[PDB]
C-alpha cells in the first residue's frame, strides 16, 4: 500500500537541483570566457587576413559544422570497439552510426547485445568476487584472531577492497593512460570513473585522439573495461548500501528528535 | 564439493566470453561494412571542399589554414556559435540545462553533448556520480515496483476476461507478456518518439533510434531531445527526463526478459548440439 517512492523521488529531484546549481556555478564561468575568447578569434582571423571576409568565413564555419556529423574510422578494429561501447552501454558516441541501416542494426544489436554482455559481466564479477574471497581468506586469520574482534573487522576488510581495488582498476589504469594517452592526472581518473560507470560522455576516449598508439594498447583497455566495470558494479552497490544505512540512521535520528522534543514540550 | 563448482563456473564464463567476442566480431563487420563506405565519400568530398577553398584563396593561411579548423573543432567539443552574426551565444550551463546534465549523470546515459571542462566540475562530477548513480538506482527500483503493480492490477482484469473453458495457466502467461511489450512500446517508444519527430524535427528512424539509445543507457549524444536551441517551450524538457525515468524502468524489464529468452535458447542450443552430437544420421 505505502508508496515510499515519492520521498526518494524528491530526494532525487533535490539531489538534481543541488547538482544543477553547482555545475552552472562551476562550468558557466569558463563558458563565458571561452565564448569571449572565441569572439576575439574570429575578428583576429578576419583582420589578420584581408584574404578572408565575413562572407567566406561564414561559409567555411558552416561546412566544418557539417563535418561535426562525422568529424579513417569504422576500420577493422574501430567498429569492434564501437560494438563494445554499445553492449556495455557506455556509448562514448565519438563514433556512431550515420546510416539508416547502421542505426537499425545498432538498435537490434543493442537490444540483444546488452542482455548478452550482462551474463559475461555477471560471471566476470562472480569469478573475481571469489578471487577476492581467496585473498581475504588469509586476511581473516592473521590479524583477526588477534586483538580486534570480528564485528569491527568487517570494516577493515571493506577498506582493503576499495583501497586495493582502487589501485588495480583505478590508479594503475589511470597512471598508464596518463603517459600513453597524454592525459593529466585528473583527466585520467575522470576518464576511468566516467568509463567504468557506463556514463561515457565521449569527451575523453582512450581509443580516440590518435597520433600515437599500438594494437597492444587497445585490447588490454577493453579488457580493463570488462574487469573494471565489475569493480564499480560492487562499489556502486556498496555505496548504495551505505545510503540505505544512512537512510535508516537518519530516519531514526529524526524519530529521536521529536521523541525528545515532545518530552520537552510537555513540561509546564 | 566447494571447488568442484568453481571448476564448473569458469567453464561457463569462458564460453560466454568467447560468444561475446564473436558477437562483437560479427558486429564490427556489420558496422564497418555499413558505415565506412559513406565515410569514404565524405572523407574524399571534404578534401574537395578544402581544394575549393585552398586554391580559391591563395592569400589564405594555407599551411596555417588547418590550424584554424583545429581551433574550431577544439571549440566544437563545447557549445559554440562562432559566426559573424549571432555573436550573442546561448548558455549550455544555464539554470535549466545543467539540471538535464545531472539527469544524464545519475542515469549513466551520459549524452556528453555538454560535459564539465573545469577541474572542479570534473572532481564534482566524479563525486556526483559515485553517490548519484546508486541514489537513482533506488528511484528506478521503486518506479519499477510501482509501475509493475500498475500492470499487475490491469493484467488481472484482462486475464480473467480471456478466461474460457480449458484455460492453461502455463500458456496464458504468454498472452500477458505480449500485451506488456505492446502497450510498453507504445507509451514509452511509439508515443514519445512521434512527439520527438515533430518537436525535434527528427525523422522516423532518428526518433526510435533516439528512444532506444537513450533508454538503453547508451546515450551516444548524437541525438538529444534538449541539445538544440529551437524553441523548447520548457513544458517539453521537463517531461523528457520524466519519460526517461519511467522509460528506463521499462527497458529494465524488457532487457531483463531478453536475457531470460537468451538463457532459454542457451539451453535449447546446448541440448540441440548434444542431440546432433548423438545421432547425426545414427
Ligand atoms: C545531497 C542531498 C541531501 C538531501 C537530504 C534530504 C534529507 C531529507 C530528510 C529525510
Ligand atoms: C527488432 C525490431 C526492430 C525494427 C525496427
Ligand atoms: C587486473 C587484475 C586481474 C586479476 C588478477
Ligand atoms: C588528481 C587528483 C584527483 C583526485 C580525485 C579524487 C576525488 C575524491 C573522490 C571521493
Ligand atoms: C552526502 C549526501 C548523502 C545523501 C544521503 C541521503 C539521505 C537519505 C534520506 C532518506
Ligand atoms: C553470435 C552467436 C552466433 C550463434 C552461436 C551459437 C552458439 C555457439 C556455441 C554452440
Ligand atoms: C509518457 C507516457 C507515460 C504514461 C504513464
Ligand atoms: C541470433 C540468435 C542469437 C541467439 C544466440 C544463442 C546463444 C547460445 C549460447 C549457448
Ligand atoms: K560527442
Ligand atoms: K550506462
Ligand atoms: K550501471
Ligand atoms: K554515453
Ligand atoms: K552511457
Ligand atoms: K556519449
Amino acid at each position: 500500500k505505502w508508496k515510499t517512492v515519492s520521498t526518494i523521488f524528491l530526494v532525487v529531484v533535490l539531489y538534481l537541483i543541488i547538482g544543477a546549481t553547482v555545475f552552472k556555478a562551476l562550468e558557466q564561468p569558463q563558458e563565458i570566457s571561452q565564448r569571449t575568447t572565441i569572439v576575439i578569434q574570429r575578428e583576429k582571423f578576419l583582420r589578420a587576413h584581408p584574404c578572408v571576409s565575413d562572407q567566406e568565413l561564414d561559409e567555411l564555419i558552416q561546412q566544418i559544422v557539417a563535418a561535426i556529423n562525422a568529424g579513417s574510422h569504422w576500420d577493422l578494429g574501430s567498429s569492434f570497439f564501437f560494438a563494445g561501447t554499445v553492449i556495455t552501454t557506455i556509448g562514448f558516441g565519438n563514433i556512431s552510426p550515420r546510416t539508416e541501416g547502421g542505426k537499425i542494426f545498432c538498435i537490434i544489436y543493442a537490444l540483444l547485445g546488452i542482455p548478452l554482455f550482462g551474463f559475461l559481466l555477471a560471471g566476470v564479477g562472480d569469478q573475481l568476487g571469489t578471487i577476492f574471497g581467496k585473498g581475504i581468506a588469509k586476511v581473516e586469520d592473521t590479524f583477526i584472531k588477534w586483538n580486534v574482534s570480528q564485528t569491527k573487522i568487517r570494516i577493515i576488510s571493506t577498506i582493503i577492497f576499495i583501497l586495493f581495488g582502487c589501485v588495480l582498476f583505478v590508479a594503475l589504469p589511470a597512471v598508464i593512460f596518463k603517459h600513453i594517452e597524454g592525459w593529466s592526472a585528473l583527466d585520467a581518473i575522470y576518464f576511468v570513473v566516467i568509463t567504468l560507470t557506463t556514463i561515457g560522455f565521449g569527451d575523453y576516449v582512450a581509443g580516440g585522439s590518435d597520433i600515437e598508439y599500438l594494437d597492444f594498447y587497445k585490447p588490454v583497455v577493453w579488457f580493463w573495461i570488462l574487469v573494471g566495470l565489475a569493480y564499480f558494479a560492487a562499489v556502486l552497490s556498496m555505496i548504495g548500501d551505505w545510503l540505505r544505512v544512512i537512510a535508516k540512521k537518519t530516519k531514526e535520528a529524526v524519530g529521536e528528535f521529536r521523541a525528545h522534543a515532545a518530552e520537552w514540550t510537555a513540561n509546564v
